[PDB]
């Protein structure tokens, strides 16, 4: 049945997401001298400040000003006139850190309660949703041309959204396209939108998905010259649904950065994207879905659930059979199945948490292994 | 098919759902001097302080520190040995002020981008999804004999979670029911659970719905003392799916909370519940769930999408049809359909935005019309 569907996605330096890559890189940073470190960093950003604000056990000695100024300038944002300035905005930090002090490790219980869902589709090479793949490759293409030189009037917040015809299933095409860039007041804004329709969105939507009557709107108020905290406000754990699955799946409440590994709330959700895009990859479903659920102090999970939407090459009976077999869901048990305590997280907190193949959790090593208990075909 | 689903949430008190009552006290506030205000109020609370951090475009006067004073202590935070005192917590704001300067008001464009999902289930009394009904009954319950001097040892903070089994779309039971409250050092934990189960849990849970099987983990590593902002960290716009739908339906990113209604991820929301839930109350099928998104600028819809999942009365052609008629989903017309530039807001903070049937958006007043549109019966 024809029927559309919309995913957003946002910038490096979209204020959000700004307090996300900061959180994640207190993070990481932590992580590289103490793998074992518990951290929940939470970070606030408005016009003039970064508060960074934690409870930290480690052992770790990181300096919280410098890794946020790091983050800031990378990102792009060191001139006032931007609206931010790394290198003089204001970083203040209310981190409470405390030093450290069953017989299987794997049996230890889940801190916190809650749910996790992941996802996974046949409908891209990623095994990602269309929508909020393209959609973040719209926002990624252009930090990219914004940070090579090539388009440099482009300054860091922008938005992107893309609504996708579907009819059943099968992706028919892109409806409309809608994208906002801050930029150099420089710029013209018709000029803006030649080069933005050349550069960023001709390179990444696909060709043939691209009609007479797609509706693009670049810039559509905009003359977007201030933007990224100047004015807004960003929050860590607000693009929670960039961060996933566009929309497409499900979510349990939970936010990923400054989060370390500890946290269902991220790893769970981390180990749920690889059982689903196993499954997948195996072939034993097109679409597959996954709620897994803890409470707090028991190790075994609360509810597992495999939708997959009447898609299935073997019966849900037999699917939930290998998964709760193939997988180690108990909160140790998959911070070892996917190799966790690295410093690998700054990355994911922009462009996607998930569909870039190189996360220890986008491997589809199980695959076969999946085929052959699932009656091997 | 006999699966489970999980749905959690907290109490006010608990500290995410703290920060969101203190912003949406705010919008209130100047709603009540100036309806057509713009807020946008993001709040941080941590264990000293309340970070109050806003953009604001009114005419009104407000006590930021007075307001958020006011809303710890309902909540009951009120003394340093809970966690947290009302009267001497630091409140910090940092709201930027400014004040104000188509031919169709109706015809605005919409503010924002973005992607809201809405809906109905006809398996509870208020049309919301079985789990996080109850999930939220729980806690509102243990907020009550808190509150009423019945079970006066619990302190603000808790959490519940309870898990259903359903064979296909009948609720058949429940299987796992967890819940933890903060209590004073006053009470012995055996004597709390016989508490809880009596005075919380069994008024709340259908004992038909209870069993033999039926796990219910209260405070399970608990001894929860201190609590609320106390070591934690709370932030708006955390507690999204709670006060959505517990993850039985989708979300896009978004936050309703120190959002006035402008704020399309917050009303284009509402509206969605109110659209679906009228297609349910019309008989037009059993479980309906609804995409609608927008494009900043423009002020039709970019893409609407009904979901009723093999379960209408109707074909969905003839109810995309319907939808898109008796429902203005312009921004400034959904503003008028449900009534919005009134302060009702701070209620909507804790215990879930929807299924209480006294929200403008709660309303079944759309279901004859409807009914007789798409084909009496
Ligand atoms: N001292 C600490 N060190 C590291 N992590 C902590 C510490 N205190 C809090 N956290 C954890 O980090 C997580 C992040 O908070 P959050 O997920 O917001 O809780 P909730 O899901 O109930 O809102 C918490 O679940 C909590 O268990
Ligand atoms: N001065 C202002 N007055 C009121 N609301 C504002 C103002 N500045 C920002 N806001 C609005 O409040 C909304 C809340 O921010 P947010 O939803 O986080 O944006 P995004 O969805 O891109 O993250 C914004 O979409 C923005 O349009
Ligand atoms: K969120
Ligand atoms: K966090
Ligand atoms: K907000
Ligand atoms: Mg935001
Ligand atoms: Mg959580
Ligand atoms: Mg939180
Ligand atoms: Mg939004």
């Amino acid at each position: 049945a024809k029927h559309l569907f919309t995913s957003e996605s946002v910038s490096e330096g979209h204020p959000d997401k700004i307090a996300d890559q900061i959180s994640d890189a207190v993070l990481d940073a932590i992580l590289e001298q103490d793998p074992k470190a518990r951290v929940a960093c939470e970070t606030y950003v408005k016009t003039g400040m970064v508060l960074v604000g934690g409870e930290i056990t480690t052992s770790a000695w990181v300096d919280i000003e410098e890794i946020t100024r790091n983050t800031v300038r990378e990102i792009g944002y060191v001139h006032s006139d931007m609206g931010f300035d790394a290198n003089s905005c204001a970083v203040l930090s209310a981190i409470g850190k405390q030093s450290p002090d069953r017989a299987d490790p794997l049996e230890q219980g889940a801190g916190d309660q809650g749910l996790m869902f992941g996802y996974a589709t046949n409908e891209t090479d990623v095994l990602m949703p269309a929508p909020i793949t393209y959609a973040h490759r719209l926002v990624q293409r252009q930090a990219e041309v914004r940070k090579n030189g090539t388009l440099p009037w482009l300054r860091p917040d922008a938005k992107s959204q893309v609504t996708f015809q579907y009819d059943d299933g099968k992706i028919v095409g892109i409806d409309a396209v809608v994208l906002s860039t801050q930029h150099s007041e420089e710029i013209d804004q018709k000029s803006l939108q030649e080069a933005v329709m050349e550069e960023i969105i001709k390179p990444i939507l696909p060709a043939e998905w691209l009609t007479s009557a797609t509706k693009f709107f670049i810039n559509p108020t905009g003359r977007f010259v201030i933007g990224g905290p100047m004015g807004d406000c960003g929050l860590t754990g607000r693009k929670i649904i960039v961060d996933t699955y566009g929309g497409m799946a499900r979510h349990g409440g939970g936010a990923f950065s400054g989060k370390d590994p500890s946290k269902v709330d991220r790893s769970a959700a981390y180990a749920a994207r690889y059982v689903a895009k196993n499954i997948v990859a195996a072939g034993l479903a097109d679409r597959c879905e996954i709620q897994v659920s803890y409470a707090i102090g028991v190790a075994e999970p609360t509810s597992i659930m495999v939708e997959t939407f009447g898609t299935e090459k073997v019966p849900s009976e037999q699917l939930t059979l290998l998964v709760r077999e193939f997988f180690d869901l108990r909160p140790y048990g998959l911070i070892q199945m996917l190799d966790l305590l690295h410093p690998i997280y700054k990355e994911t907190a922009a462009y996607g948490h998930f569909g870039r193949e190189h996360f220890p959790w986008e491997k589809t090593d199980k695959a076969q292994l999946l085929r052959d208990a699932a009656g091997l075909k």
